[PDB]
């Protein structure tokens, strides 16, 4: 009799819903975190005397599994103004930044958006069956850079657009892949503004550690954290998972829902399937993080698009006062366009955008450098998606979850309670 029936590793929301689900099943279930704390790629923390989101946080009632996680636990929304900003800004790869007035902006934008996504729907009918037609197993031949030149922009809106989607991939769009942004859309209903409204609109009360903790307490499994899992042996029926400290502990089950990006420091005993190795070698792309600054001027509603070679990509208002000043929520999509390590480079380059700005208040997390996420967000590169199987599939007593394995929203939390759903329903199936 090993020491549990299930191990999931990772304190994640794929790893949580996975617990909860085993637990309610009255499994003897053991979660294992790396880290101190619990959220994985979300993480409530605060700056400058506010409550502060260094991870996901913004969350939608067009994303299912979530939601009725939500439902199931009675978490209502939190809503934040989005409304009339004051200035809206773009940022050109050469430095160049021209104000231009809200409602331009958002219109050329959603023309440049629609335009971008215009074949969504045919292509993607089944949003959660990524590649049930095949002319999206083509289009994943193709980058979301090479459409974008064919669609014959504006300057301004291809600039919009192409630092939008280079936030998407914490990359430059050249390497971002076509079918995973047109299936990202489709699961948004096929609609610029439904999808647009499941961006950075509504978070949780209590906050994602709220419903992660609403999870866990519920699974009833035991937790520990600060025990990084080393390596996984498959034996005797079982699996024996290694600790970092060297201590074995045996399962009749691992649920695996680490970063994809991680993997590679995991040991596997026998080794995984060819198509598992290629995708944790590869990975995935992203390379963003997000950085909160805080200077003397109140500078009211603020939003800012930057293209991929600049660093400040993306740029919102997160409060303002006569007395306070602004906050700046930002978001990097590759952190080797600006290191936040620098209070001096965090001013240089805000200032390039809002020029004449006293920065009191630096506050970042690099999610490439943590090494239990060595990247952000999922974002597939050209080509992955139509293999998306290989990283699915369980091998042998082996289940592998995680937002990256997900079949529909798999760049929010949303894919990541699905692939903990998925990762219960399997443990099911093996352990009956
Ligand atoms: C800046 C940013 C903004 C985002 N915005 C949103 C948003 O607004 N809304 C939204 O829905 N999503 C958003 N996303 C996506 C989102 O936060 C994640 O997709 C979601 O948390 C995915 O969860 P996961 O379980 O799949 O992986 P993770 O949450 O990263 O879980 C992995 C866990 O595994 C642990 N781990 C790694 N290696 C080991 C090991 N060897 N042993 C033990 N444990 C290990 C890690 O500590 C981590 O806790 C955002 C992400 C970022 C980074
Ligand atoms: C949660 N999103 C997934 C793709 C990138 C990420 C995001 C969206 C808006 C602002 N910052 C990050």
């Amino acid at each position: 009799g090993f020491d549990y029936d299930v191990v999931v590793v990772g304190g994640g929301f794929a790893g949580a819903t996975a617990a909860r689900e085993c637990g309610l099943q009255g499994y003897r279930t053991l979660l294992l975190e790396a880290r101190s704390r619990l959220g994985g790629r979300t993480f409530t923390s605060r700056f400058a005397g506010q409550e502060i989101e260094f991870g996901g946080a913004w969350v939608h009632w067009l994303q299912p599994h979530v939601w009725a996680e939500m439902q199931r636990y009675g978490l209502g929304v939190v809503e934040d103004p989005l409304t009339n900003l004051d200035k809206t800004l773009i940022m050109y790869n050469d430095g160049s930044v021209e104000s231009i007035s809200p409602d331009e902006f958002g219109k050329n934008i959603r023309i440049a958006f629609e335009k971008l996504c215009h074949d969504a729907w045919e292509v993607f009918p089944r949003p959660h069956e990524p590649m049930f037609t095949e002319r999206a197993r083509e289009l994943d031949k193709s980058s979301v850079l090479d459409r974008i030149k064919t669609l014959g922009l504006s300057r301004l809106q291809q600039a919009q657009i192409n630092s939008y989607m280079a936030l998407y991939a914490g990359e430059t769009t050249d390497k971002f892949g076509l079918p995973g942004v047109l299936k990202l859309f489709a699961c948004g209903g096929w609609n610029y503004d439904a999808f647009m409204d499941t961006e950075t609109h509504y978070r949780i009360q209590g906050g994602t550690i709220g419903l992660i903790n609403a999870m866990l307490t519920d699974s009833g499994a035991e937790v520990r954290m600060s025990v990084p899992v080393t390596a996984v042996e498959q034996v005797n029926g079982g699996v024996k998972i290694k600790t970092d400290d060297d201590e074995i502990i045996t399962a009749g089950v691992v649920v695996m829902t680490v970063p994809l990006n991680t993997y590679k420091h995991i040991g596997f005993t026998p080794a995984l399937s060819k198509g598992k190795q290629r995708f944790i070698k590869e990975g995935q792309l992203s390379k963003g993080a997000k950085l909160y600054v805080h200077v003397k001027q109140n500078l009211g509603r603020v939003f800012a698009f930057a293209d991929e070679q600049q660093p400040l990509n993306w740029v919102q208002t997160h409060d303002y006062s006569d007395e306070l000043g602004t906050i700046l929520s930002i978001t990097i999509a590759r952190k080797e366009t600006i290191d936040v390590n620098d209070r001096d480079a965090v001013t240089r380059e805000v200032q390039k955008m809002f020029p004449g700005v006293e920065v009191l208040g630096t506050a970042a997390y690099d999610w490439t450098a943590d090494p239990f996420s060595l990247g952000a967000w999922a974002a597939y590169g050209v080509g992955q998606l139509s293999r998306l199987k290989d990283l699915q599939a369980a091998e042998g007593r082996i289940l592998f979850a995680g937002a990256e394995t997900s079949n529909g929203w798999h760049a929010v939390i949303d894919g990541a309670v699905e692939s903990g759903l998925r990762a219960g329903r399997e443990v099911k199936q093996l352990l009956s």
